This record gives structure tokens, sequence and C-alpha cells, in this order.
């Protein structure tokens, strides 16, 4: 029923442009929309990947594996799933493993592999592959897992017990000044839920 | 360690703008970011509310209730929590029951009400208050459900059990060429990951 018209280019930087984008209602009226995109999309299913780190150990609780770093765009400190930008001519589950290397030290194996889903889909095209990868934590491999971090990465490791993780995420919040992402918590409160 | 040093507009449209961020990374070298706002938070806690609308008929499975929109950014369409951005003066809590009953026409009760948490922290500043509710599909006032949308919002009405909600939206994916927003396959997948 609804359709895009038009894409008209506003502010085009090195890593994001703003779109005007014009398409048809379903009572058949031209409307406008102003819409975020990335520079970075080439051939890929998707921007990025989010990886659901499930760090397994003989006689532990199964923890989830996240990060903290200093989001510019937020002007401060994030709690999120390890993610990064897919590389052109890289899968979601090698990005999802690389990721996971770079920012935790930790070597995972691939569980899942989501279709491409919306990161914020009233303001940006932006989608990523949500990966599950399990963590062997007795292999000898993710004994002192040290992170692999690129230029002008900064990534604090946290690892929650997946049965805590939403009251664990409150007592982080409670104690600094810092932001969980909005798939941590829906996920956090979903292990809640069941 | 790390901090703003300070922000330069490069566009602002009527809804979004974009903006160069100079920042300091911990070594005490000065970097930029490209940065994305919206130009409708004021006072609020969060830019909107996302709410997770648990609808409980009895003999009936439990169902979350989702909705399925044109996203003209995203060219196609997508499946959602409902949701809206946060009224000046409203709090996120009624934010999410009338955007709930707006978008699906149910009346329902807060269980619980997140702090505000990121949307795309990578990209912008957004963020959203994450809003539990449920809804006594077993009540008169939800027996037909009123659906009272804004000017141009066009939104349908998807009810999956919870129970089994992952495998329902890899069906709607698979048939019907929909996108999956983000937050409701993380909350399908703990529901998997749970046991
Ligand atoms: N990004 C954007 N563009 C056009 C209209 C809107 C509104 F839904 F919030 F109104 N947002
Ligand atoms: N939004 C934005 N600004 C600067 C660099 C990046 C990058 F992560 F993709 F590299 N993104
Ligand atoms: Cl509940
Ligand atoms: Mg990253
Ligand atoms: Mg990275
Ligand atoms: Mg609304
Ligand atoms: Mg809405």
């Amino acid at each position: 029923k609804q359709y895009i018209i038009s894409e008209e280019l506003i502010s085009e930087g090195k890593w994001v442009k703003l779109e005007k984008t014009t398409y048809m209602d379903p009572t058949g009226k031209t409307r406008t929309w102003e819409s975020v995109k990335r520079t970075t999309r080439k051939e890929q299913t998707a921007d990025g990947v989010a990886v659901i780190p499930v760090l397994q150990r003989t006689l532990h609780y199964e923890c989830i594996v996240l990060v903290k770093q200093f989001r510019p765009p937020m002007g401060g400190y994030c709690i999120e799933f390890p993610a990064g930008l897919i590389d052109d001519g890289e899968t979601p589950e090698a990005a999802a493993l690389r990721e996971l290397e770079e920012e935790t030290g930790y070597k995972g194996d691939i569980a899942e592999c989501s279709p491409a889903v919306c990161m914020d889909p009233g303001l940006s095209n932006c989608t990523i592959h949500i990966v599950t990868v399990t963590i062997n934590g007795d292999d000898a491999e993710n004994a002192r897992p040290k992170p692999k971090p690129g230029d002008g990465e900064f990534v604090e490791v946290i690892s929650l017990p997946k049965n805590d993780l939403l009251q664990r995420l409150d007592a982080l919040v409670a104690e600094e000044h810092l932001t969980v992402d909005a798939r941590v918590y829906s996920y956090a409160l979903a292990l809640k839920h069941a």
C-alpha cells in the first residue's frame, strides 16, 4: 500500500547522511519524513552486528558478556552487547565473532544469526544481525581474554549472570552515570518475564 | 576519562539534526564523531516510550501485542512494540498508556518502567523508556479495542503468543518481507534463552 516516491539528500557527512523522504500514505496522499542513513552500507545484509555472548563455564552460572564504552552521540558511557559494522564482503557471523574477540578477547562459537532487524525505524534505515554466540570459558583460549581494540576503540568488559541480568544492570545504573542499551534492557526484561 | 569538548551543527531539519561532536579520547587525543539528535526533546526523561504489552486472556496463551507500520526511513514495513515520542509535561508511564491505546485500542496497566535506555548510541542520542504494561483481555474495555491513531499514523495490530514469540516473528519475516525491530527480536531471543 505505502511506498517511497523519492529520497532527496539534505546533508552527507563522512559516516551519516540526512535525507528528505517522500512517500505515499495509504489514503493515497503524498507525505515527507526526515530519514537518517549511514554512508558505509555497501552489499551487506545490514550495517552491523550485535553479539549476544553467552559465557559458559563448568560450575558457573551462564554470564552475558557486555561492553562499556564512551559514545560521543550520547555524551557518556553506555552498556551494550559487543557490536560493530560489517566489513565489505564479510558475513554477519564472521563480523560477530571478529567484533566479539576484538572488544572482549573471547573466541566464541556461533549459535544463531537473526535476519536484519531495525535499530530505530522511525528515524534511520540502520539494521543489524543479532548473532547469538556461546563462549567455552573452560577453553584455555578463553582463560585470560585480552581485548584487541582497533584505533579509537576503548572498551571495558562486564560479564553479568544471565539468571540476575536485569537487577545487576539496575545496580550498575544506580552506582554511576551510564545508559543501558535498549536491546540489552529488552533482553534482561524478557529473562525476568520468562 | 572521556567527555564532549564541543558540538558543531552540520544540518538541522524539522525533526532531526546532524552534529559533528569533538571529544577527548582516553589518551588525551582529540577526536570527532558524526552524531544524530532529534530536535523534539525538551525537559523529557527520554525522546520516546516503547510499550511491551502483555495481553492476558483466561484459557488463552499470553500474547505480546505488536504493531506493523510503513516506516519511511526503512522504505518498508516493520514489526515493533507500540511506541511514540513523549509529550512535553507527560510522564513516561502516561505516554505508554496513551500510545498503547492510540496504536492498538487496548487499555492496560503499568507493570514496570525502565530508566532511559539508548536506541543506537554509536549513531544518535535517542533514548526511550521501556514500559511493561499488562492488558486484561477479559475486561469489557478491551473487548473490541478502538485504536485512535493521530494524523498520518497507519497501524496494523499483530498479537503473537509470548511462549513462541521468536518462531512466530521468524515466520512473519519468511512470508511477508517485513523487518522485525531489534528490541522486539532481543526480547523474543531472551524468552527462548531463559530456558
Ligand atoms: N524523523 C522524523 N521525520 C518526520 C516526522 C517524524 C515524527 F514522526 F516524529 F513526527 N520524525
Ligand atoms: N557516527 C559515526 N561518527 C564517526 C565514526 C563512526 C563509525 F563508527 F562508523 F566509525 N560513526
Ligand atoms: Cl509481565
Ligand atoms: Mg563496537
Ligand atoms: Mg569494534
Ligand atoms: Mg503513536
Ligand atoms: Mg508510534
